[PDB]
């Protein structure tokens, strides 16, 4: 009924760091994670226990930060890229689905200008 949670390891991808992708796990997830609004973003969405029969029809690409989490921790990103897109689409799920003023919407946004803020201090390529 659920999808299926995202896939977060890559079976032949090389081991690879990068300053930016060690700046995202360390530093911009380690923060978000911590953060008292983090738990209804710490993996994904299930539209059944919240009975939201339309949630997985208007949300296409579901992410998360626990998926994020593990996709840091299995190096399964080849770039930061990726990593930072993957944030942007789980918070453009909670504002293109949840009515603005909900409690999280809110939260989402409290999430967001600190993800957006460690942002601006990501390391050069
Ligand atoms: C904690 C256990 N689970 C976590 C995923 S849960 O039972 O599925 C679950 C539990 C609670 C919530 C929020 C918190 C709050 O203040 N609410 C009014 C509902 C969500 C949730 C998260 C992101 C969303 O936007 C894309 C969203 O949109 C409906 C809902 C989910």
């Amino acid at each position: 009924s659920n999808p299926p949670p995202p896939e977060t390891s890559n079976p032949n991808k090389p081991k690879r760091q990068t300053n930016q992708l060690q700046y995202l796990l360390r530093v911009v997830l380690k923060t978000l994670w911590k953060h008292q609004f983090a738990w209804p973003f710490q993996q994904p969405v299930d539209a059944v226990k919240l009975n939201l029969p339309d949630y997985y029809k208007i949300i296409k690409t579901p992410m998360d930060m626990g998926t994020i989490k593990k996709r840091l921790e299995n190096n399964y990103y080849w770039n930061a890229q990726e990593c930072i897109q993957d944030f942007n689409t789980m918070f453009t799920n909670c504002y293109i689905y949840n009515k603005p003023g909900d409690d999280i919407v809110l939260m989402a946004e409290a999430l967001e200008k600190l993800f957006l803020q460690k942002i601006n201090e990501l390391p050069t390529e």
